[PDB]
């Protein structure tokens, strides 16, 4: 049998956070800790929620330490502000960073003996759900609000770990795109093509089965039809992408990933790149590596991106389908190469070997052995 | 802003309620009480789950006294067993009316100001969330698994009532076609097109929007392709059927339903009525009065039910998905009229007034006047 974990409760559209002081009221929490970012504070996000908290009478606190790719020590100082806080809830303000901050804070408030924080790496053997979280995404995004999963970097290892844990998953996901619309084009642009990955990788790896495959294929749908217009400002496809981002994270945790996010990982881990900019710059290298190994899958890919696949062998429909993902990323101007981003050629065997060895590459369609792994990163790589 | 409440975890596919006894030692629970019918406990369905819980060393109580369209005096009784049996978590293992008598008896035993019953009707302004619910369904279906609705039969003032509350969204549910197998062909037959009317009426609701529309259509096209399959035993028919009905549900509690569902409840507070057979009579009658308040939506009813639309103009199509659904019908065995069912001509009247009151009703895309349900009630009645 296959299980889905997802929200109890979500809201989506503009103006969905105006349900969190009743989803407060209603659960009869007394005061938040809110895990963000010092951008989201500086931009004013953060306050987009504090106002209508202020306005509804109700108590907050806030850790705004969290980073990028958060560290065990971003853990562990948050979990200290948690402490020290008197808070009983926790509202994640942000993209996958703070929202996975917020679940290890959550989680290891609870179960102590974690505060360590390498000890979740994995299933995590937590007795007792996480502090609960209301979560609300500022980018378009990661899904980390509806999936089980979160990612922590082990600065010493110098490597992310995925901790899979259904006692982290949030009470309430507010999926509001007037939270999103401050973003930077190019931050748009990259976690646009994070949930196009995640809709893809989840469309093909291996535990696919009939519900996460309608899913995903919708989420590829809305992304593909939106992303442009709301890199450019569109009000309407931002709010599209707020929904298709979220839908694309529907199986992540249900089913899997594949070899974009395995691959993508060791990219954080030794340079601190985005995960939305690894993901986007591979995500066409690994479609390729995959096309043979995906079935029809890709013909609904390609068509539901606008192409007209009527008389298309599979095989045309397949180059169709990767040439409509390079396109995209040129159209939203993703760097074309990992060289662009300081990625080192001398390092290409330590990341291939760090990305055999994620769990995310498991799921992966195709087997992938490591002389495979070297060779995609290459081809990612090059200026030709 | 648009609300969905789901499940938070659900278990899919033949052999899911083998999930169960590690469900409720993650929990913690102590003592389940088994809310059934008298049929399901005979035919040995409630067997395939209590052998398990007897294997895993799970304590349970059984209430089965439930019966179609449950009344006002089941959910008494049936709370009246809960609280004498010490259980602290509720198993519904059946169709809509265990599946609702479990809500009730689960919402009340947390709420106890609400044992009248009556008090439940509407937005049930409950403080605090049900007895944690484990729910398994036995048709395929109601939904009333993953719905925040139940609807209980008051028989003194004859009428069906539903209450709608968040507070009822069962912890778990396990989706699993091996406890659905032995509905008789009949009932496969009016429990599929109950799931086909939440799926068409959830797609045309006037609160539908991107998610809901993309859950309800898939639903219909896996429910049009896969009933009459299940009705002729198929068991992969049956597999999908149990999907789809889940699928149809996932958008009804969060936007809404319509007239069919409206006209129906009033058949069961008058004649007990099957719930599944009321609707499939109504179904196309109401779909007809419908069509052009639905703008394309039909044109997708009709292509997803293996109508080829293809050079139709909308009026056309919009034809074409009502005669899918005659036709549908009648291969699967739903009597053509009420008359055939013991629905009384000279009870449209009142019928028609319980119906205009019915809150499923206000959701219909076209504003029904009293004129116009009388109306239906007659071409629904007869053959002209
Ligand atoms: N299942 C999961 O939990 C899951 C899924 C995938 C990714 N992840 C993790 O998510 C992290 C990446 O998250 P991300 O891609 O959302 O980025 P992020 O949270 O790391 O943020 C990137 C940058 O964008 C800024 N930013 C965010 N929202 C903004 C806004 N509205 N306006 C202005 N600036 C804004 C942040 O301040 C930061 O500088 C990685 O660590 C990745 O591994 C987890
Ligand atoms: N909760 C909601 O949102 C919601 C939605 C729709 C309908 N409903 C309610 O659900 C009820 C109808 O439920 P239903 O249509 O599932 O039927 P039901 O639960 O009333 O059962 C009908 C008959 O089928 C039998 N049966 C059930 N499963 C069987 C099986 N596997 N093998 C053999 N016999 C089996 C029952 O014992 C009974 O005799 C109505 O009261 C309706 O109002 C509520
Ligand atoms: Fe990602
Ligand atoms: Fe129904």
């Amino acid at each position: 049998a296959n299980r889905m974990i997802l929200n109890e409760t979500a809201w989506f559209g503009r103006g969905a956070v105006g349900a969190l002081t009743d989803e407060v009221k209603r659960r009869g929490y007394q005061k938040a800790l809110i895990v963000t970012d010092k951008t989201l504070v500086q931009c004013g996000v953060v306050a987009k929620v504090t106002d209508k908290m202020d306005a509804a009478g109700l108590a907050w606190a806030i850790y705004d330490g969290v980073v990028p790719n958060p560290t065990i020590t971003v853990v562990k100082e948050g979990l200290g502000v948690f402490q020290n806080s008197g808070a009983d809830y926790l509202i994640a303000i942000g993209g996958g960073s703070p929202q996975d901050t917020c679940k290890a804070i959550g989680i290891i408030s609870n179960n102590p003996e974690f505060a360590d924080v390498r000890s979740l790496e994995g299933l995590s053997p937590t007795n007792k759900p996480s502090v609960p979280i209301l979560a609300i995404p500022t980018t378009a995004g990661t899904a980390a609000e509806v999936t089980i999963n979160y990612v922590i970097t082990d600065e010493e290892k110098r490597r992310k770990f995925v901790c899979v844990d259904p006692h982290d998953i949030p009470q309430v996901a507010f999926i509001d795109a007037d939270m999103m619309d401050g973003m930077p084009p190019a931050l748009k642009a990259a976690t646009g093509v994070d949930a196009l990955t995640h809709a893809i990788e989840g469309y093909i790896t291996r535990g696919a089965w009939a519900l996460t495959d309608a899913l995903h294929i919708k989420a590829i749908e809305i992304i593909a039809g939106a992303l442009r217009g709301s890199v450019a400002g569109d009000k309407d496809a931002g709010e599209e992408m707020a929904l298709g981002q979220y839908v694309a994270g529907m199986g992540i945790s249900n089913v899997g990933l594949g070899l974009v996010h395995g691959m993508a990982h060791p990219l954080g881990a030794f340079y601190n790149t985005p995960h939305g900019v690894a993901n986007a710059i591979l995500l066409p290298h690994v479609m390729r590596y995959n096309a043979d190994f995906t079935g029809e899958k890709y013909r609904d890919i390609a068509r539901v991106m606008g192409v007209k696949v009527e008389g298309m062998s599979l095989e045309e429909a397949r180059n169709a389908a990767v040439e409509a993902v390079f396109a995209l990323n040129r159209d939203v101007g993703i760097p074309p190469h990992l060289r662009d981003v300081g990625v080192r050629k001398e390092d290409i065997p330590a990341l291939a070997q760090a990305a055999l060895d994620d769990v995310c590459t498991g799921g992966n369609p195709r087997e992938a052995t490591l002389e495979d792994i070297v060779e995609l990163y290459h081809t990612a790589w090059t200026s030709h």
